[PDB]
């Protein structure tokens, strides 16, 4: 059954609540980003209205089928009335589609659904900035001072220099890039841009970005592999197994393979700074773990939140646990008395 922290409380309305079958009592179902756990149960089948970003919308369509009378894209920054409540979509940092929705409820109550993002301050200054947030709910995937990462500039640095430097000493090497869902796009787009090559893939990857909205696309990917020294493979493939028989398949066109897995955060980040990030390496393939997140570190939540100033926080991640639950709250209550709301 439906958790009370998908419900939006006041309204015919659920937010990323897909896999529990008819929810009672609503009328249109909200999604935030094409990730799996929160599209889970959404398919040609689906008979509701799906209110959803444009991007998102594209997604629906071609990759689970889902038809085109059911899906309802909005505009971003613009205010809009559904089944008679005005909402506004935001932009959420997260992967491309993301987005957070403000519910401005017919009793006055202001709502923040934040679904995965990651906070910056660019946030402050959008149509967040006009009015209070009575209620928040919050991504809370990483509220824990032991969540530390550099920004996602930092970390598109290091990797651009990284396979700059190992391709100019060996033109015969070839760069991979893990994938698993849509998001962090920039690493192999950032790579293929360095090396002046495409970025070759699989078709059923190449689709899922052809639905994107990036510009130029059709410049910078494709599906001709052999033409392309940056190649796209799945997550579970980023291992000296899997990559010594990728390495078997280009038939004798490269001698090197240099990987990259972004992680989110790893422990490794309590510890290493950037710059000072080394492979694993057996023989001629080595494996970096880069940490580019797309959800916020402690330190952008907290500054978020104590922004925002709301009266009551409801997280969404890391709430199956009362030790998780507990710490959280203690948090939440530190930043409401540094601040004073
Ligand atoms: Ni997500």
């Amino acid at each position: 059954t439906c958790p009370f922290y998908k419900k939006i409380p006041g309204t015919g309305f659920t937010v990323d609540a897909f896999q529990y079958g008819v929810v009672e009592g609503c009328t249109a179902y909200f999604l935030t980003h094409f990730h799996s756990d929160h599209y889970a149960g959404l398919s040609k089948h689906f008979t509701f209205p799906v209110y959803c970003s444009e991007i998102t919308g594209n997604l629906l369509k071609n990759k689970l089928h889902v038809q085109e009378q059911y899906i309802h894209p909005l505009p971003l920054d613009t205010e809009c009335i559904v089944n008679g409540v005005k909402v506004v979509l935001l932009d959420a940092n997260h992967c491309p589609g993301a987005v957070m929705i403000l519910f401005y409820l017919p009793n006055g109550t202001v709502i923040l659904h934040t679904g995965d993002f990651r906070a910056d301050p660019s946030m402050e200054r959008s149509l967040l900035a006009d009015q209070k947030v009575h209620m928040l709910y919050l991504d809370t995937t990483y509220c824990s001072p032991e969540y530390t990462f550099p920004s996602q500039q930092e970390v598109i640095r290091f990797a651009i220099n990284t396979a700059f430097e190992a391709v100019t000493l060996n033109p015969h090497a070839l760069v991979v890039c893990g994938t698993y869902s849509i998001g962090k796009e920039k690493v192999f787009l950032a790579i293929a841009d360095v090396l002046g090559s495409k970025v070759g893939m699989s078709q059923e990857k190449y689709k899922t970005l052809q639905c994107l909205n990036i510009p130029e696309i059709n410049s910078l990917i494709t599906t001709d592999m052999c033409s392309s020294l940056v190649h796209l493979l799945p997550m579970m493939q980023i291992n000296f197994k899997g990559l010594q028989s990728h390495l078997k398949k280009c038939g004798g066109k490269y001698n090197q393979i240099l990987a990259f897995r972004p992680t989110g955060w790893t422990h490794s980040n309590k510890f290493t700074r950037i710059a000072d990030v080394i492979p694993q390496t057996k023989g001629n393939i080595s494996i970096y773990g880069i940490p580019y997140s797309e959800h916020s570190s402690y330190l952008e939540m907290k500054r978020f939140v104590q922004w925002l100033k709301p009266q009551k926080i409801i997280p969404t991640v890391n709430v199956g646990t009362w030790k998780s639950r507990s710490t959280m709250e203690k948090y939440f209550r530190e930043w409401k008395l540094e601040a004073g709301y």
